[PDB]
C-alpha cells in the first residue's frame, strides 16, 4: 500500500539548510517552501530519514525499478537511496551526509509522480507536536 494524498497544502520545494551542535547530539536544519511562500523548520535525526526511505521503497515500488509501466505512458522509475551507514562520520564526511540530505529530500519534490506531495514524504516537513 502507498501514502494517501493531502488536498490542502503541498510543497513545490525541498532542500537541507545545514546542521548543528545541540547538547552533543547532531541535528539537521530541513527547510522547504510552497506555492503559497509558506515555509517550515523542523529538527530531526538521521535515522528519521533512513525510516522515510525504507517506506517509500515500498510505497513506490514502479519508480524504484520493479514493474514496468503498461506501454504507451513513459516514466522514469528514478528512487532516493541511501549512501549507507557510517561508523564513525568524520568532518569531510559530516559535510556531505548534509549535501546529500538536500538533494535526497529536493528529489521527492523534483518527482514526475506526486510523491512529492506524498504523505509520507510531508509528514518529514513538518512540527511534530511541536
Amino acid at each position: 500500500k502507498s501514502a494517501k494524498l493531502v488536498d490542502g497544502e503541498l510543497l513545490v520545494k525541498a532542500s537541507v539548510e545545514s546542521f548543528g551542535l545541540e547538547d552533543e547530539k547532531y541535528w539537521f536544519l530541513v527547510c522547504c517552501e510552497l506555492s503559497n511562500g509558506k515555509t517550515r523548520q523542523l529538527k530531526r535525526y538521521y535515522q528519521d530519514f533512513y525510516d522515510l526511505q525504507v517506506q517509500l521503497l515500498d510505497a513506490f515500488p514502479a519508480e524504484a525499478g520493479k514493474l514496468r509501466d503498461a506501454g504507451g505512458q513513459w516514466s522514469k522509475r528514478i528512487m532516493p537511496y541511501i549512501p549507507g551507514p557510517v561508523p564513525y562520520v568524520t568532518n569531510s564526511i559530516t559535510k556531505k551526509r548534509k549535501e546529500d540530505l538536500n538533494i535526497y529530500v529536493a528529489d521527492l519534490v523534483n518527482l514526475p509522480d506526486y510523491i512529492s506531495r506524498s504523505e509520507m514524504v510531508h509528514s518529514l516537513f513538518v512540527v511534530l507536536n511541536n
